[PDB]
Parts: C-alpha cells; sequence; structure tokens
C-alpha cells in the first residue's frame, strides 16, 4: 500500500530488512546508499532520489526545527509583525500570508534561490527586489531598513543562505 | 511541515512512506532526522541509530564497495596471496581465512580500531604487531615488505585508516 513501490515489486514475508550501517541511507526506489554517495553530482539511486535538489538544499542548511525556533524568537523579540520589513506585508502576524512560519521554515531551508522562494511564496516583483537589498543591506551593516540589534539577530542567518547560493 | 503527515499520526518502525527531504535519513525507530544530525555525538533517534558506532566508522572511511574494488584490484595486480604481505597466512587465496574479500572490507569500513580489527579477524598478537609495522612502512616509503609499486598502490588507503584513527 505505497504508490512508486506498487510497479516494481514486492519484497518477501515480512516486509523490513533494513539498510545496513555501511550504506545507511534508503532510497524510496529502495537501493541503500552510502552517506559519501548523496549530494555528490550523480545519481547513485535509480529514482536519482540521493541528489533530490530539495533534500540536498536542506542538507547545507540549519536544520529545520532550528529556522523554525530562530523565526519565532525573531517574531518574539521584535515583533509578530516583524519579517514585513524583509519579506512586505504578506509576513504580517507571523507570516500568516506567506503560510505560517513552518511552511516558511521549509521554504527557506529548502528553496536554492531567493527567486523560487519568492515564487513559491507568491511576493510580487517589488517585495522580490526590496527582499534581496535587505538582504544585501544586512550583509553591509546598513540599517536603513531594520534596527541595529534586528539586523545583529538576522546577519548570521542571511550570511548562510548567502553561502548556500540563496542570492 | 507535513499538514498530511499529523493524519495517518505515528511513524511506525518501519515503511509505509518515506521521511520527508528535510528530515530525510529514517532511524529504524520510525523517527526521521537531518543528515547534520547523523554521528554529532547526541542520540536524535529514540534507538540512537544516528550515533550507531559502526554506520559512524563507515562515513568516515572509503565506500564499502570502492574498498572491495580495491582489494580485488590489488590482488589480481599483485597475486591473491599479496595481502599476506599486510594480515599473515589468513590472507593466503584472496583473504579466505579472514572470510572473503566482501567481509574484510566491510571490516576495514566500520571497524574503528586495528586492535579491533585484529580481534574480529582472529589475527594474533604477532600479526597485529606486524600489520601495523606494515602500515608505517607503507606510510614511511619503506620497501622492506613491499615493492615500491605495491606500497604506492596501497599508500592512499593506508593513510585513509590512519586520519579515521585505525592506528
Ligand atoms: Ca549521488
Ligand atoms: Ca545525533
Amino acid at each position: 500500500f505505497s504508490i512508486r513501490d506498487i510497479i516494481n515489486g514486492k519484497r518477501g514475508a515480512d516486509a523490513a530488512t533494513p539498510c545496513p550501517t555501511w550504506h545507511p541511507f534508503a532510497c524510496p526506489s529502495g537501493e541503500c546508499v552510502p552517506i559519501k554517495y548523496l549530494c555528490d553530482g550523480s545519481p547513485d539511486c535509480s529514482d536519482e532520489y540521493d541528489e533530490n535538489k530539495s533534500m540536498c538544499t536542506a542538507a547545507t542548511r540549519p536544520p529545520v526545527e532550528e529556522t523554525q525556533a530562530f523565526l519565532k524568537a525573531l517574531m518574539s523579540a521584535h515583533g509578530k509583525d516583524f519579517l514585513v520589513k524583509v519579506f512586505g506585508p504578506k509576513a504580517k502576524a507571523e507570516l500568516s500570508g506567506m503560510g505560517g512560519v513552518d511552511k516558511v521554515a521549509v521554504a527557506l531551508s529548502q528553496t536554492p534561490t531567493a527567486d523560487l522562494f519568492a515564487s513559491e511564496m507568491k511576493l510580487d516583483d517589488g517585495e522580490t527586489q526590496h527582499m534581496l537589498e535587505v538582504m544585501e543591506g544586512i550583509l553591509n551593516g546598513s540599517t536603513d531598513e531594520l534596527t541595529s540589534n534586528e539586523a545583529a539577530d538576522f546577519r548570521f542567518f542571511v550570511q548562510k543562505l548567502q553561502e548556500t547560493g540563496f542570492f
């Protein structure tokens, strides 16, 4: 009772022979691969899940539950509408127009670029451009948009976006 | 982070569906964790599979299958008894007395130290000491046991063992 799997076959009886410790990663296609083969620029799993772009981008960024916590702590320190200063009015009321802090944490973890993030979140041209200008300004030490404490709390996170190809 | 996943409840031990892209690694206990939480010194699976010592050793060493192809290439180039020069007489006839090339390649990948490898392969004290002397000689450029060409073929592999705690 699993979609993909119906059409390749059906194992033994019972199900489980999980992966060995030396090839500990199970692909949906049901091959076992070494951690080294994940995100290595070539497909080791027949379904190519080992090179899944969402999985490989998330592997480069903070774990989603740390980003969730981090978004929540900025709004607790700076206000429930604080993230309007970065993403525009869809960020008001604890990211209510962007699908909530859980959906935003996953999107910032998995989405390779600001452009693909903007499109998922339905930001217009002006909101996307302002998001990039604020994030460049946070890296600069600029306080045109954020206060000094706001920029310092955000700086390390924006640095990691930039080191991982977001902008 | 997944609205689908709330309303099926508890991810059993195991299968049915796969772990999401942001927490792609499945513990046998049925938890899903980020790659970054593997081998990080604290348990994120309730069964501590993320800190499993064999898994974590193997993740620092060449993949199983490369080590296996490597040992087979050494014995095709240098003879079916070539690895007697490292492991002693149990290595004769393509590692017959050590359970064969697949078992030796798994043991070299996932055994933390030369002493634990020796005890599992049932090498005696004399054989263990000579193995360590030969491996040191390979790092040195000594040709007392291997030719220049044999040692050149083995040197990177011996360095990967030294760098990952083997001796
Ligand atoms: Ca790969
Ligand atoms: Ca861990």
